């Protein structure tokens, strides 16, 4: 079984989603520095990664890890992104707030008005750091999964999660990655990022890839995060494959009746499950009733003749049309 530390953790399939382990997932909790993961997703998504960012004096205030900004300092937005993610620059993500939304305010309404629209439902931001200087900045295990999912969307977050060490182009730095996953410690991680606050505790989201099976895991509050993480990766790794529960193509049940040959669909349906899982998944069809009128005149035969509906105890895991040939 998987047992973990941690307060809260979650496991999810990079692909579908899936939730594969999870506990108390849905707990609203302190988060510290992995709220900078909403930071870089609205930075990479303004289109402003290439402007040069004045830097406040309020940037330059903030408590905790710093990449050491100065007031006045120019530097390009997307400089300020790697220090964010590398070397959780709580003076980097005031400055890239600042930029990217206006204010404190206005970047705080967008990671709000971002989370909203990923149904992160048991989230709220009140800064783009994640230190503890306002009440109600929280979220969740689950809804962290969430947030990392869609970033991992943007090749950009992607690119930048996964880099061991950056040369800042217009910064006179050099930063190394503060995710020992990444850097030393497991050789599947693609990235991540850490959080400490002495009211969160650690935090930590990473991801893992294996054998073209892509996973994320969140820890929230776990003093062998880091551990725990490479053991929960190890056990998705270990049980769980990508099936082939349908080949593209023709369709093997409809043997023997009218749509034998003619009925197809488009693409493979794969998905990760364990082996017992894998059991349980059913593959429907529901297709229209051939007409006699069809035998004489293929016109009459519409492109799609039904759909495929792959279920998982009582989840709709795939649904696809199924196809007539023309």
């Amino acid at each position: 079984a998987i047992d973990v530390s941690a307060k809260s953790a979650i496991i999810i399939d990079g692909a579908s989603g899936r939730v594969l382990y999870a506990k108390d997932e849905h707990q609203k909790r302190r988060i510290a520095s992995i709220t900078k993961i909403m930071t870089a997703v609205l930075a990479i998504e303004s289109g402003k990664m290439d402007q040069t960012v004045t830097v406040s004096a309020n940037a330059v205030r903030t408590e905790g890890s710093a990449i050491y900004l100065t007031e006045g300092q120019k530097v390009k937005l997307k400089d300020l992104v790697y220090g964010l993610m590398l070397r959780s620059g709580n003076d980097a993500a005031v400055a890239i707030a600042e930029h990217v939304g206006g204010s404190l305010d206005g970047f705080v309404y967008m990671m709000n008005q971002k989370a909203e629209q990923l149904g992160m439902k048991n989230t709220r931001f009140q800064n783009p750091h994640g230190l503890d200087d306002h009440e109600n900045h929280y979220s969740t295990a689950y809804d962290m999964a969430i947030l990392t999912k869609y970033a991992m969307k943007l090749k950009d977050y992607q690119k930048i999660s996964g880099t061991k060490i950056y040369k800042a182009e217009t910064m006179e730095s050099v930063w190394k990655n503060k995710n020992k996953l990444l850097t030393m410690l497991y050789p599947y991680s693609t990235g991540g990022k850490t959080g400490y606050t002495k009211l969160a505790k650690r935090t930590l989201v990473s991801t893992a890839s294996k054998d073209g099976i892509d996973l994320i895991a969140v820890t929230i509050n776990d003093p062998n995060d880091w551990d725990d993480h490479m053991k929960m990766f190890n056990y998705v790794f270990e049980h769980y494959q990508t099936y082939l529960i349908a080949k593209k193509g023709d369709i093997p049940k409809l043997k023997g009746t009218f749509y034998e040959s003619k009925a197809f669909i488009k693409r493979d349906i794969t998905y990760l499950l364990t082996e017992e899982e894998k059991e349980n998944v059913k593959i429907n069809t529901t297709l229209l009733k051939p007409k006699k009128a069809w035998e004489k005149d293929a016109s009459k035969i519409p492109d799609i003749v039904g759909h495929m509906e792959i279920m998982f105890n009582d989840a709709t895991i795939a649904k696809v049309p199924i196809y007539y040939e023309n």
